[PDB]
Formats: C-alpha cells, sequence, structure tokens
C-alpha cells in the first residue's frame, strides 16, 4: 500500500514486481516528487518476500527526458519566501531527493531490469544505468547525460556507473562534450542484453513482450539463487556508489548555489 | 556575506574564523534550519583564504543537546497537507539537513577545532566527533548519542568516527545500550587533547582562553602546512565517512516512516 | 531445532540468546566439531527474529583453552588411510572448519556479548576477539594466541581484530613473542566494558549477573535500532575480515602441511 | 613429488608446467579430492623456481562439465552416519575443496594459461575465468555457470571475476537466467586472446599448437620480467577476490544445508 | 618555466597545448623532458584559465618513449658521483618516474591526447593516463616493451592497462611482448575519434583536433567538465598512487641487476 | 654493501642490527644515508638466516632526522646542475623519500627499533613504521617538525601517526608542532616495554635488548612470526603506498615554494 501516482503504476505479476512509468505526452520526465515515488516504489518491491525482479518499463517514444523542467522553474521564482537561502532551498528541492533515489536503486536488493523503449536522459538515465540489466526497444535508442551543457555534474553515482559500465575514455568524450552514449556504444559494451528490434512507436508492445519472454526465461530456475548471487555480485561496488551519491549530491549543490543550472535549465526548448 | 542567525554567530580574528552557538536558554538545541546555517557557516570558512582554523564555540551549561524536539514536532503534526508522504516528509525534513551538515564537516578543509563547555547529544554530538581537535572546560563533558532511545540510528558518520576515535567495542557498550561516552574515556582515547579544568558557569572564560591559547600555539608557525597535513591526513578515512554519510542518512529514513523516533521525542523531555 | 551438545548448551531468554560453554573439567577446549557446532548455534541466533543479543558465556576457571588437541591428534595418527594427502587432510579437519566459524563472528547480525570468565586461548580467544562487546569477571583474566609457538600463523580474523582491538605494536610484541593480552591492556585498550571483579571461582554467579544487568540495560530502548546500528556498525570493516578470514585459513594450511604444528602440539602439558 | 592422479596429470617442459585434464569420457568432471589435486599441482607449479607458466590443459570435446554430479550424490545418501548434521557435511565436503581451490589459483604467483578445448561448466568455469590468459579452440566454445538453475550461487569468485572479465550487466543478464557466456562475448570481452579455429575432435593437436606457439612467444623475453609485472597487475583484484572467495563459499553453504543443490543434482542429468 | 628544445607549449582559450617536437629522434624523451612535462602540466593545472590540456606531437611517431642513448650517458659515462648502483637508479629512474607519474595522475584538467604515432614505454603509459584519445589513422599502437627490456610496468600502467584493455587482454600483450594494435585500441574504446589522416603529416592532424576541440566545447559550462573529471579521478585516484609508489620502487631491483642496461645496449 | 662511516651493522644469529653511529652529530642523516638504510633493509629482506632487523643508536639522539648542513649543500653551492628548482627537489627529497620509506614499510622481517633517545622528522617517521619499539628511558619522545618547517608528513605519517596515536591526537601535534612525548607514547602503546636506564649509556641499552630478545626468541618457531607479519602487514600496506607515493609528490611544492630552506636557515 501507497499513494497512487497519475504518472507511474505499479502491479505484480508473478515474481515480477512492474514499475511503469505512464506520461508519455509530457514525455515521461520526472518532477522530484516522482523521483521519490519511483524510490518508494522500489522500497515497496524490495520488502516484498514474493518480488523476485524488478522491471522498469515507460511509455511513448521515450523513457524519460529526466527531470521535469516545469517543476524545477515552479520551485524557485513562484516562491521565494519559504527557504532562508539557498543553499537551503536547493538541499530540499535538489540534494535530498537525489540522494534518496540514487540509494533507493543502489540497495535495491532484487535484480533491477530495465526496458528502454526509447531514450533516457539525465537522472532517469542515471537510473537506467543502476539497473542490472537492460532491453532496448530498437537501435534508435540512447542515454544522454546533458551535465557540461547545464551546468551541472554527475548525477546517480553515474561517477561510478557510466564508467564502469561504458569505460572511463568513453565516458570522457561523453559527458565532457555532452555527447550521448548512442545505441552502437551500448551493444558494443554488453550493456543492452538484448534488443527487440520493435518498432519505435509500440513501446506498450514490446513492453509486454519482454515480460512475456522472462516468464520463460525463469521457468526452471531457482529464484532464491537469482538473489543470493545478485547479493554479492552488489558488494564490488556497493561501496563506490554510497561513496559517489554522498559526494555527488552535495558537490552539484555548489552549482545551483551559484545559480547557472537555472539559468540553463530556462531552455531550453 | 550571509543570512543572520538568531542562535549561530560568526566572527573572524586573523587566521581564526570563529562559530559561536549563542542560545544557552535553550540548551543551544539546533532545529534542521540550524544546521544547515552550520555548514554554510564552514562553506563561508572553507572559501576564505585567510582562515586556517574553524573553531566551533558553544555558551552556558550544555554545548548542545542536539536536535529540537520540539522542532522536530513542529514538521510533523501541525501541518500535513504540505507532503506527498511520510517519506517525502522525512526525505525533505531529515534526509536533507543531515546528509548536508554532515558532508560539510566531513570536506571542510582547514583545521577544525570544538571547544567542548557542556555536554554533547544526538547529532551535535556527532559534529564534535567530526572535528579535528577538541579542548574541553572540565572533566564533567560528555558525548551522549541516544539513538537506541530515539529509535533511530547513527547519524553524522558517527558510524566511522566513534569507532575510529573510541575504539570499536567501546562504541559497542555505549550506542547499544545508550550509555555517555564520559569524560574519562575521552580522555583515556586521547580524544580530547587538552582539560582547561574551568568552572562550569564561566563558558565565556573557556571560550577566551581557548582562543588566547591558539593564538599563542600558531606562533612562528608555517600556516599553509598545517593544511597541507591535514589535507593529507583527511585521506585516511575520508572515503569511509563519504559511504557512511549517504548511508546512515538514508537507512535512518525507515525509522522515521515507522514513527519511532517521532512516538519517543514526544516523551521523555516533557516533565 | 538443532542437534545437542555435551559440551555447549543454548537457551533463549526474551531478547537474549544465550550460548553456554559447558565443559570445565577438559578446561572448555573446543574440538573441531564444536567449532561448527558454534557456528550453527550462531546462525540459528541470527535466524531468530526474536534475538536482539547473542551472548556467549562458559565455565569453570576459563573460557576456553582453544582447540582440543586431543581432537588434533586423532584426526591424524589413529586413521591415516582416508585422506589422498596431508594437504586434503588438513583442508578438511582445519581449514573447512576455521573458515566457517570465523565467517560465522565476522557476519553475525545481532549484538555479540562475550561474557570473560576466566582465560580464553587461541581459536576461542580469536573468537572472543570477534564479539562487540567483553565484560570480564575479575583482574584475572587474560588472551593469549600462541601462535608463535605452535608453529602457526594468526586464525580467527586476529590478522585483522588484534591490532584494530588493541593496537599494531602491541599485537607485534605479543604475537611474535607468544606474550598474552593480560586484562591490563583489555581495560587500557577499553576492550572490556566492565569487570564484575567477582570470584575466579564463581563463573556460574558471574554469568548471571551479566544477564541481571542486561535486562535492565535494555529496558527502555528501541532494540530495532540496536540491530540496525550494528548493521552499518559492521561496514567498517566487514571487507578486512573477510579478506582475512580466506587468507588466514589458507596460508596456515602450509603450516599443517610441513607438519611443525603437529610436532608442537604434541605438547604440550 | 605428489601422489598420482587416474584424472589429471602434470608434466614440466622447460619454463611451462603443463596441468592435464584426461579423463574425457566423462566430460573432465572434477570430484572434490580432484579440485584439491588441482590445487596442490598448483602450489607445485608455483614452489617451484624454473616455472614461469602453468598451462592447463584439457582433452576430448569438453574441458569441464564441473563438479562430479554423482560424486556429490556419494558424498550424501550413500553414508549418513559420518557428520554430525548437514551443515557439519557440508562445510567439510564443500566448503573445505571450493574455497582451496580458488586461492590456489587467486594467489598463483606464476602466469596462468587455460586452453579452451570444449566448454566450461560450474566450479571449472570459475577457474577458467581465474587465469591470466585463455586460447580456444574454435568459436563453439562457451562457460556456462548454472548456478540459478543448480539452487546455488556464485563460486571460484566468480563473483568478482565475471562482471571484472565480460561486464556487469552481461553477467547479470547471463547468472540470473542461466544462460552461457558464449563464444561471440568472450571473444568481444576480450576474453580469448587468440582462437585457434581448430576442429573439435583433434584437442590433441590444439594443445600441442598452443605449447608450440608458446615456446616462439617466450623467445628473447625476460621471463623474471612476466612475474614482477604479474605481481603487480594482481594487487589490482587481489584483495576482491579473497574477501570473495571466503564469503561465497559460505554463503553457498546455506543452500546446501536447504538441500535444494542436491534435489536439482539428482534430476536433469540422468535421461 | 624554463625553455625546453624538444618541448614547446602554446594556450589558446581555454587549450593548454604541449607540442613534442623532436621528431627525427622520434620523439624520445631523456628523464629530465619527462620532469618536464609534469612541469607544464603544473603549470596548466595552476592555470585557471586552462580547462584542457593537448599534448601534441610531430612526424611519424607520437614518442618512442625513454631515450636509451640518455640511459648509457647516466651509466658507463660517469660512475663516480653514486655512492651505489641502488642509489644511483633511485636518482635517474625513480625519482623521474614518480614525479612524472603522479604528475598526470593527478591533473585537474580534461587531459586529451593527440596520438599522430605510436607511443612506446613510459610515454605509451601517459598515453593511458590521458582522458580522451584521438588517432591520427589505424596504424598507430602502443606498445609496452617491459618483458623484452628486462624491466615491469610503469606510469601506471598496472593500473590503467587493464582498468582501459581488460585484464585478460592486457596479459596477452605485457607477458608476450605483443603491441596494443589499433584495433584493440578501438575495440576496448581506448580511441574516442580516429581521424583518417595521412600519416605524412602530423601537424595537419593536430589543428584539426583542436579545430573539433573549440567546436565541441562551444556553449558547455566548462567549470563542469572540470567538476565532473574531479569525481571521476576518484573511482582510481587511490590505486593509482598505490600502483605509481609501488611501480617504481620494484622496478629498482631489476635496474640495480643490470638486464635493462645489458638488454637496452642492443 | 658498500660501508658507511654513519651506520654499522652486524648479524647475529637471527637478528640482523643496524647501529647508527655517530652520536657527535646527533645521528642526522643525509639523503644518501637514508637510501643507505634501505640498502641494508634489503639485505636483512634477502637473507634467509634474519627473522628480526633490529635499529640501534648511539649517545643521547636516537636521530635528529634529515642533516641540516646537508640541505643547505644541496643549494647554494652547485646550482648549475639542475635545470629547474623542481627537478632538484625530485632528485634530492623525492627519491631519496620515496626509496628509504617503502623500504620500511615492504620489510618483511620483524621490525624492531631500540629508542635510545628523541627520534625527530624523517628519522621519528621511521621509527614510526617499525613494528616494536623499545624506549631506554622516559625522556624519549617522537617530534614531527613539519609545521615549523614549511613542509608537510613523511615517511607515511600521514597513516602511521593517525594510525598509532589517534586523530585527534594526531593533529594536535602535528598542526601546533608540539611532540610526542614519552607519557602519550605508552598511552597508545607505542612502546613496548620501557627499560628504565640512564640516558648517559646508550650501549648499555642496546646490548640489554638484544639480551632479552635472545631470551624471548628461544623455542619459537620463528618462521611464524614472519608468516604472521604477511598477514599483519596487509591491514595497511596498500594505504602505507598510496601515503608515500602522495606524501613524496606534494612536499615538492613547498620544497619548490622555498619556505623550508628559509626555514631550516635558522
Ligand atoms: C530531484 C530533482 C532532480 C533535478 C536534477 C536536474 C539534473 C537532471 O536530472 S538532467 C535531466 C533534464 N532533462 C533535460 O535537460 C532534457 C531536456 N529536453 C530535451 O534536450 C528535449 O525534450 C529533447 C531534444 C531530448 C527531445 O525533444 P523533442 O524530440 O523535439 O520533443 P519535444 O517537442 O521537445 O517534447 C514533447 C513535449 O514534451 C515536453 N517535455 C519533454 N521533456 C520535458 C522535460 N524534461 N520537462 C518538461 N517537459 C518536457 C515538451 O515540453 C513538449 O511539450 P509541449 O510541446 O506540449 O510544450
Ligand atoms: C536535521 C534534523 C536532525 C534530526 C535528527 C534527530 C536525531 C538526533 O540528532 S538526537 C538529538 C536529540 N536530543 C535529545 O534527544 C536530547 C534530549 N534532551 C535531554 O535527554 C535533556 O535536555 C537532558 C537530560 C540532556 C538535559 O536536561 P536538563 O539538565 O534537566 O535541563 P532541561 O530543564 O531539560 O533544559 C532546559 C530547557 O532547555 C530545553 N531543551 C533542552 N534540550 C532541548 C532540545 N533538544 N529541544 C528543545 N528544547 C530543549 C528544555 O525544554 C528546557 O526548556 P523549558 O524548561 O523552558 O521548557
Ligand atoms: C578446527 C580446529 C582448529 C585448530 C586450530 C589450532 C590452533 C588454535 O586454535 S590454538 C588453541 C590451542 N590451545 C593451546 O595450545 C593451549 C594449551 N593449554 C595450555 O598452554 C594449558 O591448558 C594452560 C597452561 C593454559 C593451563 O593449564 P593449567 O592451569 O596447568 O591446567 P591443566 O592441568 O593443564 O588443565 C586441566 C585439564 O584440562 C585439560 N586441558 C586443558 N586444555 C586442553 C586442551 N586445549 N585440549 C585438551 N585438554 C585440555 C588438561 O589436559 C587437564 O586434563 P587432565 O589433567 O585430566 O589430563
Ligand atoms: C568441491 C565440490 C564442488 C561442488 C560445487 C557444485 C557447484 C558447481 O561447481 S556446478 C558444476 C556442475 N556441473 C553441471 O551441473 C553440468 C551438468 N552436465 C550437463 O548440463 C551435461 O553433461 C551437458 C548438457 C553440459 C553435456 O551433456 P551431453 O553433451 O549430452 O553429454 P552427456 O551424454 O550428458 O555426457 C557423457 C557422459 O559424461 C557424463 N558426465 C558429464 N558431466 C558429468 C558430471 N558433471 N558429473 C558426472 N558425470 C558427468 C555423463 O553422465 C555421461 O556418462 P554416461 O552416458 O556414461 O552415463
Ligand atoms: C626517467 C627515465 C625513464 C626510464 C624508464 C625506462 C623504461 C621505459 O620507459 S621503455 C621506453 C624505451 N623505448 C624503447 O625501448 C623503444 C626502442 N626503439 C625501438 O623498439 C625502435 O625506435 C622502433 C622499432 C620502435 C622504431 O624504429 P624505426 O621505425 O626502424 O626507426 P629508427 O631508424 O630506429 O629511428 C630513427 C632514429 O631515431 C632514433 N631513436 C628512436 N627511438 C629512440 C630512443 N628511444 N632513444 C634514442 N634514440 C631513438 C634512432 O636511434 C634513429 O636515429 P639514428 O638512425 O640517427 O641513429
Ligand atoms: C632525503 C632528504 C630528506 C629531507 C626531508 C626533510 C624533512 C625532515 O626529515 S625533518 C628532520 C630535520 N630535523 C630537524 O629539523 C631538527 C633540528 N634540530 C634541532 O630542533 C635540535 O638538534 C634539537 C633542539 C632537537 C636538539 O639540539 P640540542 O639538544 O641543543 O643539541 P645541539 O647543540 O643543537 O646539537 C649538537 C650538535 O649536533 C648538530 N646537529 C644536531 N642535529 C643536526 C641536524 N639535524 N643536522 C646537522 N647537524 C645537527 C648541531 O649542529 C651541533 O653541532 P655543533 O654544535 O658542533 O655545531
Amino acid at each position: 500500500e501507497i499513494r497512487q501516482n497519475e504518472k507511474i503504476s505499479y502491479r505484480i505479476e508473478g515474481p515480477f514486481f512492474i514499475i511503469h512509468l505512464i506520461n508519455p505526452d509530457n514525455l515521461n520526465a520526472l518532477e522530484g516528487e516522482d523521483y521519490i515515488y519511483l524510490g518508494e516504489l522500489l522500497e515497496l518491491a524490495d520488502r516484498n518476500r514474493d518480488v523476485y525482479f524488478t522491471i522498469i518499463q515507460s511509455s511513448g517514444r521515450f523513457f524519460s527526458s529526466g527531470a521535469d523542467f516545469k517543476g524545477i522553474a515552479k520551485a524557485q521564482g513562484d516562491d521565494t519566501n519559504k527557504y532562508p537561502s539557498e543553499t537551503s532551498k536547493w538541499v530540499s528541492n535538489f540534494v535530498a531527493r537525489n540522494v534518496y533515489v540514487t540509494d533507493a536503486f543502489i540497495k535495491h536488493s532484487k535484480v533491477l531490469i530495465c526496458c528502454l523503449n526509447g531514450p533516457a536522459i539525465g537522472l532517469s538515465a542515471a537510473l537506467v544505468a543502476l539497473c542490472d540489466i537492460v532491453y532496448s526497444i530498437n537501435d534508435k535508442v540512447y542515454l544522454l547525460y546533458p551535465f557540461a551543457n547545464l551546468g551541472l555534474i554527475t548525477e546517480g553515482g553515474t561517477t561510478v556507473s557510466l564508467p564502469l559500465k561504458f569505460g572511463t575514455n568513453t565516458t570522457y568524450e561523453c559527458l565532457m562534450f555532452n555527447k550521448p552514449f548512442k545505441y552502437d556504444i551500448m551493444c558494443e559494451n554488453g550493456f543492452i542484453s538484448k534488443n527487440f528490434n520493435m518498432p519505435s512507436s509500440n513501446a506498450e508492445a514490446f513492453n509486454a513482450k519482454v515480460l512475456e519472454e522472462l516468464r520463460e526465461k525463469v521457468k526452471g530456475l531457482y529464484l532464491p539463487s537469482c538473489l543470493g548471487m545478485k547479493k554479492l555480485l552488489k558488494s564490488n561496488h556497493i561501496d563506490a556508489f554510497n561513496k559517489a551519491n554522498s559526494v555527488e549530491v552535495n558537490e552539484s549543490l555548489k552549482y545551483w548555489v551559484d545559480g547557472e543550472p537555472l539559468k540553463r535549465f530556462r531552455q531550453l526548448g
């Protein structure tokens, strides 16, 4: 039991907990609240003894264009009474949320599978990179981490995930110059376990096939084994991620207080 | 330049940045916004080229009784329209503050001296433990970490610092049973670098004396040398503190939602 | 539910799981089997949701004089048919047991409290050093790690526990020269949280007072808090201990295969 | 000098120590005592000053199908008087063996070359992954880690090695679903240093060819230089492997006691 | 700084450009030229206007590494001078190597190398410390001839090579004295772009990379590139340090033994 | 090895005894005498008969650290010689310090120091790397005057001091130029035994420790002491290495700046 999101659904089928991003027109962008909600859901999946896989699915042409800049802008010039300082303001509206959800993903005990139904940006793309298995709809997917372009730094433990998952060098050229991690770089780096090579439009049809396939993949297997394995699997980089989360979230704070991100976030589009 | 805090003051003499907790009439108990302010002050101290020493100082009979209960209570029950869920509330109200001020101390580049003028409790005790050097007023000081008794767990990187600075077994006998790190364990463990042996009422004179001495101690020294050594000293456990900070904050989050802390902060305090 | 030991009892009182070493005449020495049994018990305590503290208590003038050399000797010249090599023999009779029980203590999730009712030696003393809280009966207690004297090396993660709990330097002088960690060095290093200053004979009377005291110490406290704390507390040295366990247990193997320990273990007394 | 193994042979040519799995008529499946023996051989190879390269080689159509089921079954149900409890049994029967042979490989000082003449499964696949260099016979090789399907978890430090050597995501898609690391992922991930493109029947010629080449490759080289570099290369993840080894072994221990592995090793194998 | 006849530098905007400019000798560097690099990197780091440090070279090679004619000069010519062989190589090798190596490891600007040719030995070890590598053509390679030279890993290759090419592929190369060729470099993503430019003109390639970098950096909040690398550094800084220290010291036994010198003499 | 006029050594049974023997100069050591120590430790380590390496000294001091008359010699006397100030101190300071420091950090025998007097600076930093310290009398102390000298931590004090005296007590000392006195040394267990011997005769103290060590080691399986230290080393080896590397390099900015020299000149 948990409050409902107009923008995010969840259902449980068999061993599978399914988070479904359900806001295509708005491009599945996420307000900091929906990010907490995401964290809330993960915790729910994790506490459930029957759940073994947490599948993150989305809708439309994108997975999520990251943070909703409408939600960013309304947390500033609309009401400036509220926080004794910018530092306080951004510790509440940025720092808090970001540590929380990132942590939620890092510590999550069940197999995280992400269905990339389209591109993912910024924090969402950071979360994508935190799932243990990623399948893609077609070959037109990509992850873009626009930090240098927005006057921010790495978030969602990308500091760790990105070079760990794509290579140090590849990560640099990308992050420094605002270039995307294109599909070719994903397959090259075994990031995407399977491409379903399905029509860009049909995210829903794709979302079901992944599920259809999983039911059969798990047939036979001793489920607690997956979990038990993931447990030790986790311990290679748990610490780097926890070390990174804390640090990323606090060093970014400085950029907000300078004010650049806001200047940049205003455009956009 | 920064906002003014009715509860906390700062001033710079030469190379010393001085933070001063100035509300004894309520045990120098800090509210969420106050811990943030503290952090801000530290960032200010850090950014200022002239400063080599950030000295945290208090007032009255206590250093700090820790988080405002009371301010904690106002964050709950008064306005519950506010946050979409219990979790959203405590991320904004507890995680936010704790993770930030803790980091402020962890990363702070200057020699960090706490002046223990009385006992420290909770988050505040935690900040004390994060300082580089501690002098105390008399042998009646102590640090109490009431977590088990508050329905909470470690905060302020105590997960790292307590066992790093008092030994592990002592840490457990203390934390798990809500027994204070009294002065003798503190001196034994070389925690308090000097005890000034001064009467408890005159914390003003104590605060003066420590500054007095500091001006003499720093004489002749190459102050950038202090900073450089600190820089290398810091890496010894910089990563541990970092990892702990992020985890401590998020893990406590599950206690606040259960509600115990609030149920407990309620009682035990009045009458 | 679990097999019974003639040499080790357990009972559960309140939040407290109590392991009681009950073999004084033999000086509570422990055969490798009783070591596994110890591990078995710990796991039992850990799986129990109602248990919050695992208290290890003993009997007589000693806590335990470590490994039973009778049990060591009978695992060699009595029957030498059995193992295709010494290497195999000692991997079964030494390595296996030692990793297991050490691991059992390291990973144990509930507060380990040890009641030192007398001295402890070798592996037992290693286990003592692995508990989170130690109280002593009187001031005539000591831990001796006789490794240099027995032709072995550090076990039970002492490699880690000892210098972590007593100091690098202190540990060296001790371990290198077979000197004990005397009571004075324990209190000096805040190792013993409380001395009950009770008569050396009256271990049973002491064992009860610790319990008597704990009931009152926990009164009030939010128990899951202790646990939750211990959880993060654990993460400072979990890895060093796990790294050490594996290594200690395998590097000791070489000493058995040379055969010195056996030559030495023969005397003794 | 060491005991003779009907199933495993060793010989030294110059600087090469050669281990040879020589029982294809049962898929080079190793029993508990056999894994130990392997380790012994490694220690022998390590102690021998003249040796710079330990080359593990197999026979027939498979490298190794992994642990003897079958030998596993004999350790259960035949004699149950034997061990005081299920836990005592598996510590002696599984923990013992696994923790030892895994360590043998982890710590081994010489350049460790596996010659993949066919697929590797389980503990055996795990040992392959622990070697420094792997050449394969043809593109039909693969490594399968059937843990989820056996009611088990990672072993042989695969917790470290698989994601260290194939990437993490790939590791999960594989491990969690009991899908093999096929040849193309292996070449893609630079796992197999050279593929000899030789027919599957003639593993004898394959084994010869790799040795053939090695004698040429080592020509002119300062062999102690190889050892020294390995020495430094090793520390990159020496500690991770160590930590993993100890944990992997003890954590699996709880599965063997539950009994699933045995229930599963039973089926799926006959007919 | 002083003037080096073999290494020039210029600052164009936010780019601190280092150009190795002694191609006839294959940009081979003496121990002092290495120090000098680290001295330049110090300049680049302290310079609040510089966000990128671009190392560039000349002719048909990036650099064939340590000047072997200089290794000889520090031997056989003057042997008075050092009270022991150990003291000799702590000075001529240990010192230089730790310093230059640390200078790369710790440098806070985006380090971009322009591989205009092959890189060998210590020079190659530096290439593998740069944050981004663009190549001239598919004829480049990195070669770490340590096994052949009676030496061990250097310039943090211990960490950096397995990091960047993978553990197994590193062993095949390091133990057997095989190069990391173009193909393996692209495969492991080492090369971010290949400029398919004629090997003849390295200069033409060099100005083209800078053309593209100026275009790439347009509109970006540059302090972000900085901030990110700060965070990015921490994944491995600790490990590169522990590397650098031992790497330097463990080689000493080899230098002191004599093989590297006997081996260099051919 | 060669012969050093200031440092002798003898092997008595399993003990490799190093004796600093230039008391009139307070056993102050030049950079080369440091190298020499590391050279001796190499001998001790390679010597399969040696299980203990005992460092011993002379007169009223263990050693006042770096020879300040030599720091001057490597300056002002000959300034031709080094193409830059940076190159100068990489050679005269960086090299020497990394080498000697690593030599202690990695040494596989039981390292026992006989504090017959006070130890300062780098010499003190070595004392804190020894595995066991016996003291002559309660008048000894360790002093790390880095704050006073315009320098930073050395010889792994970064790791070793907080390790051995505790983080907080280390700061009071390091920042404010206060010594770790006798009392604090016993308190943190640094000193394993105090031989309450007259400061007059250090020699008498030295032979007494060896008397006691020979008695102590009786009947023990010595290879065990070795094996245990191997394991024991691993708790901190990695950290001491990362220390040593940066420690050496970060000091350079101080040497290159000029303070330490201006400060030494008084
Ligand atoms: C806790 C708070 C966390 C804060 C941390 C902040 C740091 C981050 O996480 S970075 C993430 C921020 N994301 C971005 O900057 C991406 C910005 N968006 C884009 O670069 C573009 O949407 C792009 C180019 C990728 C795709 O655009 P395009 O294919 O042309 O489709 P487009 O027409 O723009 O989108 C369709 C609709 O979705 C809306 N939309 C798309 N993304 C967003 C968004 N992120 N926020 C709000 N609305 C959005 C558009 O406004 C448009 O709506 P409408 O036309 O009705 O006004
Ligand atoms: C970002 C948000 C962080 C939230 C994290 C929460 C976890 C933590 O950090 S733990 C810190 C919480 N602190 C505590 O629980 C300590 C509680 N207080 C005490 O155990 C007692 O003040 C004690 C026994 C130490 C001292 O009391 P005592 O010596 O009898 O003096 P006392 O009469 O109680 O105090 C004097 C006045 O100060 C007030 N006061 C003292 N501490 C506080 C406090 N923490 N909050 C609010 N008021 C306080 C008292 O209410 C009293 O005011 P008044 O009489 O006018 O109503
Ligand atoms: C999984 C397998 C693990 C194997 C790892 C091996 C490495 C280790 O763990 S080291 C631990 C080994 N322990 C030792 O070496 C300690 C040996 N014992 C002693 O040094 C002495 O018992 C000592 C001096 C401490 C105390 O002796 P003391 O105060 O004189 O009492 P003492 O008369 O000897 O003991 C009384 C009785 O208990 C018996 N006893 C005491 N300890 C043991 C023991 N460890 N094993 C068997 N019997 C013992 C004695 O034999 C004696 O019995 P009895 O007189 O009827 O024959
Ligand atoms: C210290 C103890 C460690 C214990 C840790 C346990 C965890 C692990 O290490 S996992 C390793 C276990 N291995 C396995 O589960 C693999 C099981 N085997 C298989 O999935 C199949 O042999 C397979 C499909 C790969 C190949 O089979 P296939 O190509 O059809 O050839 P197949 O006819 O089955 O084999 C030929 C003969 O070899 C035998 N054989 C093959 N593998 C084994 C084996 N692992 N154990 C015993 N016999 C085997 C077969 O029984 C058969 O003998 P026969 O026909 O005379 O009865
Ligand atoms: C601080 C001190 C650090 C010391 C650490 C030492 C460990 C290391 O860093 S290893 C680096 C050492 N480098 C090497 O061993 C590479 C040796 N060189 C070679 O294998 C070859 O130059 C090779 C095959 C790559 C290319 O040769 P090739 O394509 O035939 O061109 P080549 O004719 O040899 O070179 C042209 C000219 O440059 C010179 N040259 C090339 N490299 C060097 C060099 N490294 N040192 C001195 N001169 C060189 C040649 O001598 C030749 O000069 P000339 O004909 O006038 O006498
Ligand atoms: C590889 C190179 C490493 C470089 C790294 C540099 C950083 C470091 O390691 S720090 C170590 C440097 N040491 C110091 O700064 C300590 C300086 N010395 C002192 O503070 C004092 O000797 C002190 C107060 C401790 C003791 O002095 P005191 O008890 O009065 O005896 P004192 O009369 O000074 O000494 C007797 C003689 O020994 C000489 N002496 C003592 N120490 C030194 C020294 N370090 N160097 C040269 N001569 C010395 C004195 O000059 C005097 O000689 P003389 O009277 O014939 O001219």
